[PDB]
């Protein structure tokens, strides 16, 4: 009764300003669920599950209900030239069905499930013990030159033999496998889905195999492993979409360790923001940390792994929508790109802070990018664009260059907007730029190739898909990939589910079709990771 | 092409995003009535969003399931693990428990966020810094002067020590919690309930408001930074609603950064949506601020080496942390983790939990009393809401590795309700209050035990009915000594439309020194001497 009456005051927040959320229109159960359904197969990708990720005017009660039934209804049926699609014009969706979204967007947000460490413990599973593993190699491929592939609608994973260019595993995981990172000892191959179930897989077993699996979210899109003198194998880090967080576990184990949450404060408007989507992570080489990308608050977070009991954060301000990006030449400054922002964010590892911000193009999207060096320039980092078709060239030598560091040194101009990777390695003289989402097919199964040793002459257009043989469909060419020695690049025709796709690989020294890769389990092939490339970040 | 980029279903299967309902329905009058009732009554213990107290939530999914009577019954008797009784008490009428029953049925109604923008709109700069007087301009005995909060009239006064008169009365946020200095001890700072700051330049001809800011919609805890070569440098100022911590320029107020305390919790390791942040301390080891996030019971360690590139340790403690204080040394953070029943250590310099000591029924320690003991070298003690003990915790690690981190003794005081204890590095006493005791005889007197013979029992000093001040419930509380340490003050604080006042006793003989009444002192409650609160001196 003491400790009853010692906090037993009024609140001094007043109950006047505390809103009750309604007046939206009414829609029964059939109705609402199925606009639900539709929100998420359709929208919630750049809308976010609580509606707050896309750029402009969220599309909460408060915002949607001052626009009004009629403003919405022919807002999602015409669309804008900023970005939203016209889902009524296209013939997407039916009056009938445009009519329940502009009425569901105009109720509270239903809420997903929350993930915490009692969820994570459930799922997670050690298949194999690190005691009953193998001390040393048991088959005799070359792991170095194995290209982990992802078989995305199958909800699998191919392992190719780089020389023989056959497929030698095929794995289950998690559905959609979005990337595919090796672990510093390059024993473990770890593997995300978007429905944020990760896979470890050892190399050294006879046959390559699952020894855990764990699940952290309910989405997700990036793993990475503690890459920093004296840590191999040591933590594993995911982020997710849902919930916005990520987790840090063990690298032997997969055992959950510290579950952090990312929902906090914007970098620009310093305002509240309920869910920022954790992008990429990337392993610092100069700290024991893991450099993290908060995509709507437009922080990069500094999660130090020295002592994962009593974790220390540092955050750096950096620009909203942060998403993709890699480490320059010297694995020093990673070159983030801020894409709705147009806007590529450098951030110092070794002294912790942000070293610039640099325009670039209409949404820059690197990948990992393309390191150079440039015959007047120096080092450089480059960028395509998904808004445009050109490549901007950033200098980063701020040592040796000051002049051109951090700076948009020079572009060059590839097929056109659409662009999702650019490409080169360290033996090699060309660079290489698809166009996987490009509205014109011919663009969209080509890819175009520059010669670094004479930027000023026009790119030579690469016919992949045509190359492949494979008869109707999309036949998207997606992410040029290099083999262990970088004499040849590897290219996904990224085909339907009932349709054939195809990996096709060049040779880099000439430019002509080498081989073509075919099988009826190769459904569609997206990201292609060379284990030795993707482990010591050679790009 | 972006279009077609992120155009991919969201891996979020649309069968298990829920919507919320199958409430009782009420209007708008009568979800307004209960609304009211529901933050004047119950959001303290519960919260915000209904998650804020022990034992189940009163979010949708439990209270649908427990259903209409059985809530109604609920509120209607309490249960003896702290929830009260409304109904059988006669507090709420049986209509409106069932109004409040419908209520928590229902999604919890959204509060306002509180960012930068809201911040900047609502800081002010009464007086530049540089239009501030390079001297001080009074004849006032600044480090003696008592910073003494007027609760419901959202005022304070500055009381002269020896004189035991009001010097100056100033105008505030909605009963201040708390007064801190500012480590040059120019600055006095004082924020209200409301989340209202305000910085006092006692330097002026008369002390006066030189700045304000609002950082919430709800606070308690502000400090400034007290690292060598930091001086007035930040303040930082934590808040209930919403769930975060603000810091600011030391000088101008200035809202610098802002950070959310949503997270996981230590325990369970699950996601809470309203982590209020208790107490804040400034380290002397490190430039940093200790904050104490309540429900998560986390222990944050917030560098301002670098303001822009914050950098946080994120320490486990315990659920429920709330008030705490140094050690002796000022190395060690005792704070009370209240409902857990469990003081944490945290060690400032190395970094780190130096342990989780198990004490009595919700400790409440404000910032302790720290003192040596004959035996057992030097400990730091708390006093007790559920209980009348009073747990002495050795602080020692190098001269006594035996005691340190244990429960090394106890004593026993008049009984529960305790708030605070208090002793003095001159004083060989130590009081302490039972405000809450709900014994009137009790609550309007305090304990005083002998530290030079702590086997005798306690004395009862009757504060209230020294003071003489008729009708009211005349609770007691918070023992405070002045810079010299041979006077002890207390407050009666009694109603607003009743007659309070400032008990003084000579600490040397505990008998009567003083009693400060005047028509302005109206319902005090804290009282914080300058030199005292600025040295931590206790
Ligand atoms: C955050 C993020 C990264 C960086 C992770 C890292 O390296 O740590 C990344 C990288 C990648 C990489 C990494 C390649 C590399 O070289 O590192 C690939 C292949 C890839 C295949 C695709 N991505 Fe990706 N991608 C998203 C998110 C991300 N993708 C999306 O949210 C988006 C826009 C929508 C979606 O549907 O998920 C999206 C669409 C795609 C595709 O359309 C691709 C081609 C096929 C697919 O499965 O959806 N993303
Ligand atoms: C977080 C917190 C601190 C530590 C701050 C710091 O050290 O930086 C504190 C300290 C304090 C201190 C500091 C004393 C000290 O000597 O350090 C005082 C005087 C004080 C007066 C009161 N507090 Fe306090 N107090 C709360 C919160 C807190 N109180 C509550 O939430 C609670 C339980 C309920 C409420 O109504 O706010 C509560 C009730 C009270 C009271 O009932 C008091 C006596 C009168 C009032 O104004 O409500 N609290
Ligand atoms: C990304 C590829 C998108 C998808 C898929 C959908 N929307 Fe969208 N939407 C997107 C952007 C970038 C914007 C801003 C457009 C601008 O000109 O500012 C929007 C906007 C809307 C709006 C209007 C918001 C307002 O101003 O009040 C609505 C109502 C809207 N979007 C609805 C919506 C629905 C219902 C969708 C799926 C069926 C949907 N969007 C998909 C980006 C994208
Ligand atoms: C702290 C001083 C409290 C105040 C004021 C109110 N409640 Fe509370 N309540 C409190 C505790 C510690 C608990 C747990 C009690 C237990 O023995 O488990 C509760 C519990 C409830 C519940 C029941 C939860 C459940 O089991 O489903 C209800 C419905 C409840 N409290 C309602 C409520 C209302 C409506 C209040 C204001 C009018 C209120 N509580 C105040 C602590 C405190």
């Amino acid at each position: 009764k003491a400790a009853e009456q010692y906090q037993g005051a009024a609140s001094a927040v007043d109950p006047a300003h505390v809103v009750r959320t309604n007046g939206a229109p009414d829609m029964s159960e059939s109705e609402f669920n199925e606009a639900k359904q539709i929100y998420f197969q359709r929208c919630a990708g750049c809308h976010g599950v609580l509606r707050k990720g896309a750029t402009g005017k969220p599309l909460t009660p408060d915002i949607t209900q001052q626009r009004g039934q009629q403003y919405l209804e022919a807002l999602i049926t015409y669309g804008t030239p900023l970005g939203m699609p016209n889902w009524g014009s296209s013939g997407e969706l039916s009056k009938e069905q445009i009519t329940l979204m502009a009425k569901y967007i105009q109720h509270t947000p239903p809420q997903p499930p929350e993930w915490g460490m009692p969820e994570m413990r459930e799922s997670w599973k050690v298949l194999v013990k690190p005691e009953d593993r193998p001390k040393k190699q048991l088959n005799d491929l070359d792991l170095p030159n194995l290209f982990s592939v992802t078989l995305r609608d199958a909800g699998q994973i191919a392992l190719v033999d780089g020389d023989s260019k056959k497929i030698v595993k095929v794995i289950d995981t998690g559905y959609a496998v979005h990337i595919s990172r090796m672990s510093a000892s390059g024993r473990y191959l770890l593997v995300i889905g978007r429905d944020a179930r990760i896979d470890m897989i050892d190399l050294w077993a006879k046959e390559p195999t699952k020894v855990a699996e764990i699940k952290i979210g309910i989405e997700a899109r990036s793993v990475e492993s503690s890459k920093f003198k004296g840590y191999e194998d040591r933590y594993t880090i995911a982020g997710a979409y849902w919930p916005p967080q990520f987790a840090i576990m063990d690298g032997e184990t997969l055992e959950p360790k510290q579950i952090v949450s990312t929902r906090g404060m914007t970098v620009d408007t310093q305002t509240y923001h309920p869910e920022p989507r954790v992008a990429a992570i990337i392993a610092s080489h100069e700290h024991p940390e893991f450099i993290v990308n908060v995509k709507e608050t437009g922080k990069v977070l500094l999660v130090n792994y020295k002592d994962i009991d009593n974790l220390t954060v540092t955050s750096i301000g950096a620009a909203p929508f942060l998403h993709d990006g890699g480490w320059d030449s010297s694995h020093r400054y990673f070159m983030t790109a801020a894409n709705n922002s147009n806007k590529v964010a450098v951030i110092d590892s070794k002294d912790r802070r942000l070293s610039a911000l640099v325009d670039v193009g209409k949404t820059p999207h690197p990948g990992r990018g393309a390191n150079f060096v440039h015959p007047k320039y120096g080092p450089v980092w480059s960028t395509s664009h998904l808004g445009d078709g050109s490549i901007s060239l950033i200098g980063t030598d701020p040592k040796n260059h000051p002049q051109y560091a951090w700076k948009k040194v020079a572009e060059l101009q590839g097929q056109g907007g659409g662009s999702l990777f650019i490409k080169t390695h360290p033996k090699s003289s060309h660079l290489y730029v698809d166009t996987t989402f490009n509205p014109d097919a011919r663009i969209s199964q080509s890819v175009a190739v520059f010669d670094l040793k004479n930027l000023d002459a026009k790119y030579q257009v690469l016919p992949i898909a045509e190359w492949a043989d494979l008869g109707e469909g999309a036949k998207r060419v997606v992410q040029p990939e290099y083999n262990k020695r970088g004499d040849e690049v590897w290219f996904s025709v990224w085909n339907g589910k009932n349709d054939s796709s195809a990996l096709v690989v060049v040779d880099d020294k000439t430019l002509k079709l080498k081989a073509v890769v075919k099988d009826p389990r190769l459904i569609t092939p997206t990201g292609k990771f060379n284990v030795y490339n993707t482990q010591h970040d050679v790009y």
